[PDB]
């Protein structure tokens, strides 16, 4: 795990990390999911497996724990399902919290940052509620709902600078590549 960009951020300590967000120091680790829980690649598929041995069963368990906490099989932009990590818990990671971002398709405008901007806000919104003190991202529609990066990163840090909270300390961003990882700290950059 590297950590790229460190600085205090609205009302916790921010940081920017490149590596496997299912190895990062955090209570609660965020997946980039579909809005049906339904974990069959990407980010979501890692953090699935890594949980439990195989995706298959992770995207059941949400499944179950979604219908118990929204009473519905599905979620809105913003609402965040909170499954327990399972066989992360040993690397002090407590739970997967599930949110879900717009599909982009190249696409960008108010609208659709609204959405990305929800699916960001909610899971910080989420911690604080459960007392939980570290959080890490993933990129949410960065992988293959297509957001450009750039506006990806810049919605996530509006969503950072906009939480207010006071049991949430420490939020990181983590990125999986070497070459996005870069695009994100130049945003980080100019934008802290």
């Amino acid at each position: 795990m590297e950590v790229l960009f460190e600085a205090k951020v609205g009302d916790i300590t921010l940081k920017l990390a490149q590596g496997d967000i299912t190895q990062y120091p955090a209570k609660a680790i965020v997946n980039a999911a579909n809005k049906r829980l339904e974990h069959g690649g990407g980010v979501a598929y890692a953090i699935a497996k890594a949980c439990a041995g195989d995706a298959g069963l992770y995207t059941e368990i949400s499944k179950k724990a979604m219908r118990e906490q929204f009473g519905r099989d599905y979620i809105d932009h913003g609402e965040v399902v909170v499954t327990p990590a399972m066989n992360l818990e040993e690397r002090g990671i407590k739970y997967v919290f599930h949110t879900v971002g717009p599909i982009c398709s190249g696409m960008w405008s108010e609208e659709l940052k609204e959405k990305l901007y929800k699916a960001f806000l909610g899971p910080l919104e989420k911690a604080e509620e459960m007392g939980v003190e570290s959080i890490a991202f993933p990129a949410v529609s960065a992988g293959i709902y297509g957001c450009d990066l750039e506006k990806v990163v810049e919605t996530f840090l509006e969503a950072v600078k906009n939480f207010k909270g006071s049991a949430v300390k420490e939020v990181a961003l983590v990125i999986y590549d070497r070459k996005s990882a870069e695009v994100a700290l130049k945003v980080f950059e100019r934008s802290l």
